[PDB]
């Protein structure tokens, strides 16, 4: 099953700066800013398309690993597409979640365009709680980084 949503939002942060913090420096900043996220390490690749990363998260004694694949990256157009999977036992209905992200200049800051694709096991629909939990975590991580840029 394939379930698609789009979100548009703004930032006061200009796109180059927002792209560098979110995507180029995301592996450095995310474990530093999000208590629950222990580490982000390269499993395979050179940081270009096809690169797989392991994100280690701990909450309430419970340690979980989601894998993160780069599908596309282009710094000139602030394009970053990636796929999240793994975390066995964590939210069982998802095979994988594909993000397409793009930033552009608006009024001295950024316009942020996100497209997300939830891939379910075998034609299941997308539960509300799972969509909300994935949206909250990805918005939360991007905003935490966005706030960090504004705080320096
Ligand atoms: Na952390």
């Amino acid at each position: 099953g394939v379930h698609t949503f789009e979100e548009e939002s703004t930032s006061p942060v200009p796109p180059a700066k927002l792209f560098k913090a979110t995507v180029v420096d995301g592996d450095e900043l995310t474990p530093k800013l999000i208590p629950a996220i222990q580490s982000i390490e390269i499993v395979e690749g050179n940081g270009g398309p096809g690169t797989v990363k392991k994100v280690t998260a701990v909450e309430d004694g419970k340690t979980s690993y989601v894998l993160h694949k780069i599908d596309a990256i282009d710094e000139a157009t602030y394009t970053y597409d990636y796929t999240i999977s793994g975390g066995t036992g964590f939210q069982e209905i998802l095979e994988k979640v594909s993000f397409k992200t793009k930033l552009e200049a608006a009024d001295g800051g950024s316009k942020i365009k996100v497209s997300v694709t939830f891939h379910t096991k075998g034609d299941a629909p997308l539960p509300d709680e799972v969509h909300q939990d994935v949206k909250q975590k990805s918005q939360g991580i991007f905003k935490a980084i966005e706030g960090y840029v504004l705080s320096n």
